[PDB]
């Protein structure tokens, strides 16, 4: 294997967390205060979650049911985003053209408002919204509201500067698709181009949101997206499947590869997983954290708000995949994922120059889950075996 190269020099993004969905209407029970706390400390065994998604129902008399979690979450220093699927029923009407519903262009100063009084609503309640986005998967929108590229473009340009109680947040596709994908008609990465080519949009839109689902790595690397400025979440998926129980294994693995994807290939800010507590999720309905929760985990527990992603070799052997990430205490957080069946010895190296005090490795496996040790190192480096199917976390002191 090459020795991985490290370069503190060399950012990348910042990184606003990891999280996952609260959704008491649909999951059918909120969460309680013992999963809350499993979800949002950073303590033992606890999943360190740092952003929250949350729903905006379209009936305001409901709001209220999304409050005891994110005033929780909030309180852990997490940040706290929204997202709707439908407008309030009077204001939308039904879809001829494929989805189940549509905004027409008449509502939109009343759509805005919408989204904007949801924002005060929860800072009233003591939550200050970080974020609201215009539209849960306008280009999957079967069973919610379609949207057309131009319309989101036109409804960022010309109405969403009205939202001022939180950020605003783009429509969030349904996978990032390539935007002359055959398969999709008008959508993917069309939501997001037309919106950095419109310079109102682009001024009234403050951070991206995209979900994952049967996103290729070969689609991530967005480069007009990457450099405009602002942040891209990463903002629902699960992987790679939701028919699984999470803690099938090694089928969890793919959480690790599709996260560090997203961080290396896409310059994700942002991963957030659909609903924290589910039978596919990262904690299990019986509370405890599943293998799928564990493979979170691996980032979530040590890459942590303000971070900034970093030049590391991203590859080394073929799927064996590589990020680092530096904090304000300028220690250097590595994650590898060795998906292959082999295990070796692989190196690492800061070519920033810098001396190693110390690396402690924190390990998931079939048979590990955040299993810790100590590693030895010399100099400007250090060398660990990386086991078949794991997940790897050295945090370096410098
Ligand atoms: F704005
Ligand atoms: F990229
Ligand atoms: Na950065
Ligand atoms: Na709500
Ligand atoms: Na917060
Ligand atoms: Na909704
Ligand atoms: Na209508
Ligand atoms: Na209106
Ligand atoms: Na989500
Ligand atoms: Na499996």
């Amino acid at each position: 294997a090459d020795t991985v190269v490290v370069n503190t020099g060399k950012e990348y993004q910042t990184i606003d967390g990891f999280g996952g969905m609260n959704h008491p209407e649909w999951m059918g029970s909120d969460l309680t205060d013992a999963q809350r706390q499993k979800a949002f400390g950073n303590g033992e065994d606890e999943l360190g979650l740092t952003i929250l998604r949350i729903f905006v129902n379209p009936d305001s008399n409901q709001w209220n049911k999304a409050v005891p979690t994110a005033k929780f979450a909030a309180q852990h220093g997490a940040k706290v985003f929204a997202s709707p699927w439908e407008p309030p029923s009077n204001l939308a009407e039904s879809d001829s053209n494929g989805g189940k519903l549509h905004l027409p262009k008449s509502n939109y100063t009343a759509y805005a408002q919408h989204l904007n009084n949801f924002g005060t609503y929860m800072k009233n309640q003591g939550v200050d919204l970080y974020a609201i986005s215009v539209q849960n998967e306008p280009d999957y929108a079967s069973e919610w509201t379609r949207w057309s590229t131009d319309e989101t473009t036109d409804f960022l340009a010309n109405y969403a500067d009205k939202i001022t109680s939180t950020r605003v947040m783009s429509p969030e596709s349904f996978q990032y698709a390539p935007e002359t994908a055959s398969w999709v008609a008008d959508g993917g990465k069309k939501y997001y181009t037309k919106i950095l080519n419109n310079q109102k949009a682009f001024a009234n839109c403050d951070l991206f949101g995209t979900h994952f689902y049967g996103t290729q790595r070969a689609w991530m690397d967005f480069p007009a997206l990457e450099s405009c400025g602002k942040p891209i979440w990463m903002t629902e998926v699960y992987v790679p499947n939701s028919s699984s129980d999470a803690d099938t294994w090694p089928e969890a693995l793919d959480v690790a590869e599709n996260i560090h994807n997203g961080m290396t290939v896409g310059n994700m800010s942002a991963y957030v997983w659909w609903y924290i507590r589910r039978s596919y999720g990262p904690m299990k309905e019986n509370g405890n954290i599943s293998k799928r929760g564990y493979m979170m985990a691996q980032y979530s527990k040590f890459v942590r708000p303000g971070d900034v992603r970093i030049d590391a070799t991203e590859q080394p052997t073929q799927n064996v995949f590589v990020s680092a990430y530096k904090n304000d205490a300028d220690q250097v957080t590595i994650v590898a994922v060795n998906k292959t069946t082999s295990e070796y010895n692989q190196s690492f190296s800061m070519g920033s120059g810098e001396s190693i005090s110390g690396v402690t490795r924190y390990r998931s496996s079939g048979s590990e889950n955040l299993a810790k040790s100590e590693i030895s190192f010399n100099g400007t480096g250090f060398a660990a075996q990386l086991p078949a199917q794991s997940v790897s976390t050295f945090v370096v002191d410098l």
